[PDB]
Parts: structure tokens; sequence; C-alpha cells
């Protein structure tokens, strides 16, 4: 059974996140009582595009400050994960007429509004690198950027540009990294590496 998963993610992730991820695998007629590690999957792809966006913005003389919110202050990132399919595609459209970067053949995650690209983010419970590569390969647009995460506390991006200060990417790499301990403590972590 996947009880224990299930009741893991449950009070892993915020009901935010949950909720969100419920509506997703919902929407393409996936239950989450059943594809329990699917579920897991889910909302740690959420729990770290949210956080990757967190604190950053662009203010009103147009320069990336951190933040931990003055209301001339804009976002520095779009987050596009986490919509359903029109309206992601309607903000990738709305983006594109604003900044008149070229349109992706396919959803990526964020936007960045200094950088000016979108970014695909991965969460890998595999190694940083051949995921990297899998992605880069299935992509294939020199458009997009990519940044991988690992719940081993290590990460992969494009062209070795991370994009965030380190603080803040320290801080998803703990999350994840304390995660796995809390899956591996319930005995739970070889279940979930193995699905993928
Ligand atoms: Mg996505
Ligand atoms: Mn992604």
């Amino acid at each position: 059974s996947g009880m224990a998963m299930e009741d893991f993610v449950r009070q892993c992730f915020n009901p935010m996140i949950v909720e969100l991820a419920e509506k997703a695998m919902k929407e393409y007629g996936e239950d989450p009582k059943i594809e329990t590690n699917k579920f897991a999957a889910i909302c740690t792809h959420l729990e770290v595009c949210f956080m990757y966006s967190d604190f950053h913005f662009i203010d009103e003389r147009g320069e990336s400050i951190i933040v931990e919110p003055n209301a001339l202050l804009k976002h520095r990132f779009e987050i596009i994960e986490g919509r359903d399919r029109i309206m992601a595609w309607t903000v990738v459209n709305s983006i594109c007429n604003t900044t008149g970067v070229e349109k992706p053949k396919f959803l990526p995650d964020l936007y960045d509004y200094k950088e000016n690209r979108f970014i695909e983010i991965g969460v890998t419970r595999r190694e940083v690198h051949i995921y990297y590569l899998e992605k880069a390969n299935k992509i294939k647009s020199e458009k997009t950027h990519i940044h991988i995460f690992s719940f081993t506390g290590e990460e992969m991006a494009t062209k070795a540009d991370y994009t965030l200060d380190e603080e803040s990417r320290a801080r998803i790499k703990t999350r994840l990294f304390t995660i796995r301990q809390e899956m591996a403590s319930r005995s739970l972590w070889d279940s979930f590496r193995q699905s993928e």
C-alpha cells in the first residue's frame, strides 16, 4: 500500500503545495493514493520552483534585490509550473509580448526577468550530471536555461551559471537533503529513489 508515503507527503509539504499536486494529478487521471511516489515527486518539484522564486525582486530603480515586500517591487521570477495548460501558455505568450524573447516549444518552469530567459527546473533522485544530459537532449532549445538539483546536496546548471546567490541555492539543497533524511529514517527512501 502507499498509505505510508501518502501520509509522509501530506505532513512534509505545506497545504498549498499538496493541493497543487493533487489538482495536477487529478487533471490527467492519476490518483495520489495509488501513485504515491509520483505524488511526492510532484510536491518536491513544486516546492523547489516556489523556493527558487522566494525573496527575489527587481525594485523601482530596476535592479534585482533580496527581500525577506514593498509595493513598487516586481517579482524577479514568473512561475509557470503550478498552472493548468491554458493558463501556462497564456503566461508564456504574455511574457514573449513583454520582453520579445523567443517562445519555447514546451512549457518550462520559470521565467527570469533579470537574465531574460526561461528556466527549466529539475529535481532528481539519481545523479545530477546524467539527469542534466538527459534533460538537455530532450529540450534541445539553446534558449531555455536548465537548473538541476539533487537530494544529496548537488546542483548542475547550464554553462555553470547558477543564476541565484549561493545562500538561496543552499536553502534549496538543504531542504531536499532534509526530505531525503526524513524519508530514509522511515525507510521510504529506497522505494522513492527506485521508482525514478
Ligand atoms: Mg514544468
Ligand atoms: Mn521542470
